[PDB]
């Protein structure tokens, strides 16, 4: 499904992402917009044989197992197909684990390039949350 902006913001807020490791809610909404355009079904294959899955484009080299990536570390302990569902719970529980790494949200290069540093509070503007 493709989420509306405020529809996604509210789903993310109810799953504990506002101010998670110092990142306000608009960071996560902006990251999902530039990673997938709010489409739960987005997938992009990577140079190394892994694939990025779902609304936050989580890859199968480190985070989820899709059956076809040799040596997936599956640190989120989830099949990558769980990341394609309308329910974003597994995507945000995994996203919290990758944002716990040393470089935080810089792990998402679309966030690093189009969101980081800007007034990300704009992404939750007008949403009754």
């Amino acid at each position: 499904k493709v989420y509306g902006r405020c529809e996604l913001a509210a789903a993310m807020k109810r799953l504990g992402l506002d101010n998670y490791r110092g990142y306000s809610l608009g960071n996560w909404v902006c990251a999902a917009k530039f990673e997938s355009n709010f489409n739960t079904h987005a997938t992009n294959r990577n140079t190394d044989g892994s694939t990025d899955y779902g609304i936050l484009q989580i890859n199968s080299r480190w985070w989820c197992n899709d059956g076809r990536t040799p040596g997936s570390k599956n640190l989120c302990n989830i099949p990558c197909s769980a990341l394609l569902s309308s329910d974003i719970t597994a995507s945000v529980n995994c996203a919290k684990k990758i944002a716990s790494g040393g470089n935080g949200m810089n792990a998402w290069v679309a966030w690093r390039n189009r969101c980081k540093g800007t007034d990300v509070h704009a992404w939750i503007r007008g949403c009754r949350l």
